[PDB]
């Protein structure tokens, strides 16, 4: 359906939005970005140089110039823990034992599209692996994650993706903690490094910043079915348990729910623009709450849309742990990237919420894990006339049965370097300590995982304590009144205490 793209303005582009750019019609601009990508992957189901000209305007962040001229310079480079380097190569792994097999070279089929090439010629079908977006900044957090993966005896390969911003020193240190002291109880990890800098066109290569790097990590990872993790993420179950979750099995995405923040609400002008985008993309009308439940078959997804368009909430997905099957979700993911650098980029915090918005607006099947996000730490007694309170930076995620799956925020009190501000401005910290230096030591001290509270946001939700530079939140539980409590057994407390110990091990 070349006719569509010939009908567009000659200079048309899926460009990365800039605040300076004059945008009178943001809703229509977003609808165009989503539609142009939808039309593309639909007309591929139905002139090689014509296709490439559309690709260059749809995906300008790809360095198609280098692919066409000096193909070997364009392709990404993977580096194994052993020190072996692979150029323009496809990594293959054993689906059963997850161990590395071979690296067949990339034979780019000119008859197929770039993204079709990426799934068939560049990537091994069914390949599963842990993916982490890391610069030199994320070194320490990445080390601490590796230690925990080794402690729980992870067999899945790990790939650390960077944009030529991870030093040889950092990689050496990662390989050390990944491989050293190999044993059955603390096995070495099949770790890889991936530099995507060659794939990215120099104009857009620098535009992927902070959380946006996670799109580079996820998209270009050597696995078809990556499990993306924050460096500050901590899994408390074997990786296979995440893949086994029914939500991923049925949809091919594993998405977890975020904190409910009732402080930070959308303006009516913002919701009007979001309503136009949704209707413009998938013909869904979000005018009244009654007709939302009707038009959305999955009540878990309906609840998220109710929260956004009725209750005006901005935070829905936590991208600390994400599974995405690129075989079923690549076109959705590429829409997420378009939206990430769209006029509505400023509406949401980082990447997390563009995961599900990409799925929704692309009209691809998705869902969330239905369990609400939870707080984890010490069950402090609240004086009333069982009342418990947890105040932490840690955001936990439990299964239906109530087992801890994972958390984001690391396993120290506070990761932020805010002790100077926090000591002067927060009463509890100001009274409790004598200097800001004493607060620094408290912030660096390990956390103690004794229980979990799943707050009832309708009665007593998430309350910002102001501690750790307004990253610390308090959750309340009162028996038969509001919330759900989960007290860890001595067996569990011991396992968790061992995991916090290995995480906090002072480099
Ligand atoms: N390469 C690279 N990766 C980065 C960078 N900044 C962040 N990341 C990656 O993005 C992750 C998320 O950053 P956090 O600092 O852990 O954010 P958070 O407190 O967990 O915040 C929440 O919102 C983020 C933005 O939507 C989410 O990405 C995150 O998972 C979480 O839900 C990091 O762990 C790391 O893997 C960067 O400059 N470079
Ligand atoms: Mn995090
Ligand atoms: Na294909």
């Amino acid at each position: 359906c070349w006719s569509y793209y010939e009908g567009l303005t000659p200079g048309w582009l899926n460009d990365f939005y800039d605040v300076n750019q004059i945008t009178p019609n943001p809703a229509k601009d977003v609808i165009e970005l989503v539609t142009r990508i939808k039309i593309f992957f639909n007309c591929l189901q139905q002139n090689i140089q014509r296709l490439r000209d559309i690709e260059k305007k749809l995906f300008p962040y790809i360095n198609f110039e280098k692919l066409e001229t000096d193909e070997s310079a364009f392709w990404h480079t993977t580096t194994r823990w052993n020190g072996e380097v692979y150029h323009a190569s496809m990594l293959e792994f054993d689906p059963k034992n997850h161990q590395f097999l071979r690296s067949k070279p990339i034979n780019f089929d000119t008859g197929l599209s770039f993204w079709e090439n990426w799934l068939h010629t560049v990537t091994q079908s069914g390949s599963k692996g842990i993916v982490i977006s890391a610069s030199d900044v994320q070194l320490n957090e990445t080390i601490r994650l590796l230690k925990v993966l080794r402690f729980i005896k992870n067999d899945y390969p790990i790939q650390i993706v960077h944009n030529a911003d991870l030093s040889q020193d950092s990689m050496k240190s990662i390989i050390k903690y990944a491989r050293s002291l190999d044993t059955a109880e603390y096995p070495a990890q099949e770790l890889w490094f991936l530099n995507v800098h060659s794939l990215l066109n120099p104009k857009y290569s620098k535009k992927f910043t902070t959380y946006s790097n996670k799109w580079l990590a996820l998209t270009f990872s050597s696995f078809e079915i990556p499990i993306l993790m924050d460096s500050d993420t901590v899994p408390f179950v074997s990786i296979k348990k995440f893949y086994e979750l029914e939500e991923f099995q049925k949809t091919g995405v594993l998405f977890f729910k975020d904190r409910v923040i009732s402080d930070d609400l959308f303006e009516s002008s913002e919701l009007k623009i979001l309503r136009e985008i949704v209707y413009g993309c998938i013909g869904l009308d979000l005018e009244d709450e009654s007709k939302i439940h009707e038009q959305v078959e999955d009540p878990v997804v309906a609840q998220v849309l109710e929260n956004m368009f009725i209750k005006k909430y901005k935070h829905h997905l936590e991208s600390g742990l994400v599974i995405l099957h690129k075989g079923k979700h690549l076109f959705s993911m590429l829409t997420s990237i378009a939206l990430q650098f769209s006029p509505i980029a400023e509406y949401f915090h980082g990447d997390k919420d563009f995961f599900w918005l990409g799925e929704l607006l692309s009209n691809n099947r998705f869902t969330f894990h239905p369990v609400d996000a939870s707080n984890i730490g010490q069950l402090g007694n609240v004086v009333s006339k069982e009342f418990y309170q947890i105040c932490s930076v840690q955001l936990s995620h439990t299964d239906r049965d109530g087992s801890l799956l994972w958390l984001n925020g690391g396993l120290n009190i506070c990761k932020k370097t805010s002790w100077e501000y926090d000591y002067e401005h927060r009463q509890r910290l100001n009274d409790m300590f004598q200097n800001a230096d004493e607060l620094r030591e408290y912030y660096a001290s390990p956390v103690k995982l004794e229980g979990i509270i799943i707050p009832d946001t309708s009665i007593s939700g998430w309350i910002n304590s102001g501690e750790c530079f307004l990253f610390n939140y308090c959750t309340l539980f009162k028996e038969g009144e509001f919330g759900k409590l989960i007290k860890f057994k001595e067996d569990e407390k011991l396992r968790l205490s061992q995991i916090v110990d290995i995480w906090n091990k002072d480099i």
